[PDB]
């Protein structure tokens, strides 16, 4: 069973840079279903652990683990828009939330960092913010790991700032 420092409370937070420099205890790949390098967050994913690509190639919808010596890499494949209905989509969009959430519980990891799903090159060219951090709280919330959230842009490092900070 899992225990943790009597200070623990778990908390949000976002930081504006590249995932492949997080300071948590595992990350989350923004991962196609072929385990492919791919490009933005999942190229950058690669370079960095690209030993955690063997054998990652996974469902849309799910998420699948694997280490790069100890460090766990969750190889989380969202929808690509372009080819889901938006009704579809969005379920499957949940659907791989949920998936990290479970490994984030299994692993007994403290801290997780994760992008925004289905936001770059999945989005099918729609700004999808907002429906892709309200699954991540629905998935993440009922967890308590220390979530770090990582993008790129500067107003969406806002936004999701504002969304954290209107919750607590
Ligand atoms: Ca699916
Ligand atoms: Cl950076
Ligand atoms: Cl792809
Ligand atoms: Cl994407
Ligand atoms: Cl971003």
């Amino acid at each position: 069973m899992k225990h943790h420092h009597h200070h623990h409370a778990p908390s949000y937070r976002v930081k504006r840079m590249d995932i492949a420099k997080n300071d948590e205890e595992c990350v989350v790949n923004a991962a196609n279903p072929r385990g492919l390098p791919g490009n933005g967050v999942c190229k950058a994913v690669y370079k960095k652990w690209p030993e955690s690509f063997k054998n990652s190639a996974t469902p849309v919808g799910t998420a699948k683990t694997v280490m790069c010596g100890t460090y766990p890499v969750i190889h989380a494949v969202g929808p690509n828009f372009s080819n889901y209905s938006e009704s579809e989509g969005d379920r499957e969009l949940a659907a791989a939330y949920r998936e990290v959430a479970k490994e984030v519980t299994r692993l007994g990891v403290n801290s997780v960092a994760i992008p925004l799903l289905s936001t770059g090159v999945y989005s099918g060219g729609k700004d999808r913010l907002t429906q892709s951090l309200n699954h991540l709280f629905t998935a993440m919330d009922s967890t308590d790991a220390d979530v770090v959230i990582y993008c790129r842009d500067k107003e969406w490092e806002k936004k999701i700032s504002e969304a954290i900070q209107m919750r607590t």
